[PDB]
């Protein structure tokens, strides 16, 4: 399949080189996989999600996304126009309030929720979770991300937007999950992207067009935008039979474009997510 004039991030993920605008992907498109988006929630009714999005959990007075951030993330995972996995099921878990804040305790409960809740969903092809959130190092937060992963969910998490070493951030510093840095359209590290030996991969994170609340769209930036590219790519690869929750991060890093990014600090991986689709 070929989606012409795709958002640059989508084109990039299916390309060996920067500067192109068509997204190529196998038509299976993530069918029969599931992606949890753990964030401010998801405007499920957005036409772009086509009935494939559902809120399954909130810790606040409402499950609606009153912010937009989670909806944007969800659209990059799986909206028909802006998404990597155009046929995946999307499940929203609202651990962040409408100001995009959440206490660590709520975030942890949200991770544990998905680790059980995937047993209530139909995802023959596998399960992914996209966690575009972050705060200072906490072993409890790391440990919750590690449980989520060991239960059989491919966990992808934002490296953070501090332009600093991600070792100091959670769940970014958790070794067993996929920690995702942000790049821009000219293949430079995003200027806000964290870095470090704890990073596993980079995805498109600067000027990322996707869904927003009120049924609209917008371009925004962050390692939080890069994460759902990798989350969507895992779902897509898993439905193709290429990999599993337990090895998806590894496989993505093995099949990445390598040594193509600029401003990567000494000791951080120079790997850009890539679907290796032979159209
Ligand atoms: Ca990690």
């Amino acid at each position: 399949a070929a989606q012409t004039n795709a958002p640059w991030g989508l084109a990039r993920i299916s390309s060996t080189s920067p500067g192109t605008s068509t997204y190529y992907y196998d038509e299976s498109a993530g069918q029969g996989s599931c992606v949890y988006v753990i964030d401010t929630g998801i405007e499920a009714s957005h036409p772009e999600f086509e009935g494939r999005a559902q809120m399954v959990k909130t810790y606040y007075y409402s499950s609606r996304d009153g912010n937009g951030h989670g909806t944007h993330c969800a659209g990059t995972v799986g909206s028909r126009t802006y998404g990597v996995a155009k046929k995946t099921q999307l499940f929203g878990v609202k651990v962040l309030d409408d100001n995009g804040s959440g206490q660590y305790s709520t975030i942890i409960a949200g991770m544990d929720f998905v680790a059980s809740d995937k047993n209530n969903r139909n995802c023959p092809k596998g399960v992914v979770a996209s966690l575009s959130l972050g705060g200072g190092y906490s072993s409890s937060v790391n440990s919750a991300a590690a449980r989520l992963q060991s239960s059989g969910v491919m966990v992808a998490v934002a490296a953070g937007n501090n332009n600093a070493d991600a070792r100091n951030y959670s769940p970014a510093s958790e070794p067993s999950v996929c920690t995702v840095g942000a790049s821009d359209r000219y293949d430079r590290r995003s200027s806000f992207s964290n870095y470090g030996s704890v990073l596993d991969i980079f995805g498109p994170g600067t000027s990322i067009l996707s869904t927003w609340i009120g049924g609209s769209t917008r371009s925004i930036s962050g390692t939080s935008m890069a994460t759902p590219h990798v989350a969507g790519l895992a779902a897509y690869l898993m439905t193709l039979g290429k990999t599993t929750a337990a090895s998806a991060c590894r496989y993505i890093a093995d099949t990445a474009n390598k040594g193509d990014l600029s401003n990567i600090p000494f000791g951080t991986v120079n790997l850009l997510a890539y679907n290796n689709y032979q159209a």
